[PDB]
């Protein structure tokens, strides 16, 4: 895959490819396993989600589901007879297999680091860069000849202590999505960098009032040493029942939206190939507003020219937005499906 001179995204034939995309948890939890399959099939779950009209997916993953004799845990083995005695990696082999036959694209995401909370770096007490790097390098490695294995997405949702530009090493998420960057092209380099933004910046920034993963204003003072057709940025942005921001709160809103979405990370939208790794919310099913939120930025990305990105999420058991599924893991929001195909053009 590679990124054109119209920020467009390429296959290997030359055709544009365009990602009608959702979220699926599981792989980076302590059940190191896709969820839901305590309630359904998880063949038969995947048949669903393209049936709906994705052609794409984002698989977040942890470290500990990468080793060889990690066990998987809530799965219903009379619905998944298939993945009795299984090591959750050669679930994850099955699943992105799975996408590949169907033909789905497939995001990897490097989720976690322990396979419980979003850490602020790409490094922890107890997980260094350099293991980062060699995860990295093990999933590039592995999956490297699965054509619909779109790429990774590098480190989810930097924020806290990350910086960008400042020339601190030690914070400074730019100077280690290069190395990320340059240890997958070394094993994988038909593959595409998804880099997502940071939190408050010291330098190069407007504050507050930003998303994890959210903020890209610092690329504008330090571009990213990442190949030009291979750089997909894929930050984050949510509504009113993830965090009540104040502009939320506004009289004008959501017209005062637009403004902001373009600050943080709309204005690079013309020069660079964008998506949204993650955006969503209740859709009413919450509050009043993450229905006009939701609606608010479908209309400025269609705007902005943007028509993909990775819905939040398949998955019901996501705190605090819910999914495209419903508690039951059968049924579907239809109102969230008809906001998606909006979006996609479809
Ligand atoms: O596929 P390439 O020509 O963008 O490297
Ligand atoms: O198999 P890994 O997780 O040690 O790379
Ligand atoms: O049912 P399969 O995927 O194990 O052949
Ligand atoms: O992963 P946490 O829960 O220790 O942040
Ligand atoms: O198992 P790792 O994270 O040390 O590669
Ligand atoms: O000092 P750095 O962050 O530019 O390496
Ligand atoms: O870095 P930009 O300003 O050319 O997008």
């Amino acid at each position: 895959y590679s990124i054109n001179n119209s920020r467009q995204i390429v296959d290997d034939s030359g055709k544009v490819v365009q990602l009608k995309g959702v979220n699926v948890f599981g792989f980076e939890t302590g059940n190191h396993v896709m969820h839901g399959l305590w309630a359904r099939n998880w063949k038969d779950m995947i048949v669903q989600m393209q049936g709906l009209g994705f052609n794409a997916v984002r698989l977040p993953f942890c470290p500990a589901t990468l080793r060889s004799d990690t066990m998987p845990a809530s799965i219903d083995y009379s619905r998944n007879a298939d993945l009795q005695g299984l090591t959750s990696l050669q679930i994850l082999d099955k699943v992105i297999a799975e996408f590949n036959a169907r033909g789905m694209y497939v995001l990897l995401d490097h989720h976690t680091p322990d396979c419980a909370g979003i850490s602020e770096l790409w490094y922890t007490g107890s997980y260094t860069e350099a293991q980062w790097l060699a995860d990295l390098r093990f999933v590039a490695n592995r999956y490297k000849n699965v054509p619909y294995v779109l790429g990774l997405d590098l480190k989810n949702e930097p924020h806290g202590a990350a910086t960008w530009g400042t020339g601190n090493a030690a914070t400074d998420w730019n100077k280690a999505a290069e190395r990320g960057s340059a240890a997958v092209l070394a094993v994988a380099p038909k593959w595409l960098i998804a880099v997502e933004g940071i939190t408050d910046n010291p330098v190069c920034s407007t504050n507050g009032g930003i998303f994890w993963g959210g903020n890209l204003q610092p690329l504008a003072c330090t571009p990213l040493n990442i190949p030009a057709n291979r750089l997909l940025l894929a930050p984050h942005v949510y509504g009113p029942d993830v965090f009540v921001q104040s502009y939320f709160n506004d009289s004008n809103f959501p017209n005062n939206m637009p403004a902001i979405w373009e600050r943080h990370f709309g204005q690079f939208a013309g020069t660079h190939a964008l998506l949204l790794g993650e955006f969503g919310g209740k859709y009413g099913e919450g509050d009043a507003r993450d229905k006009t939120w939701q609606d608010a930025l479908v209309k400025y990305l269609r705007s902005k020219g943007i028509n993909q990105g990775f819905y939040w999420s398949w998955n019901p058991n996501s705190g605090d937005t819910g999914g495209i599924l419903r508690d039951d893991w059968t049924s579907v929001r239809q109102d969230k499906m008809t906001l998606l195909r909006t979006l996609w053009g479809t």
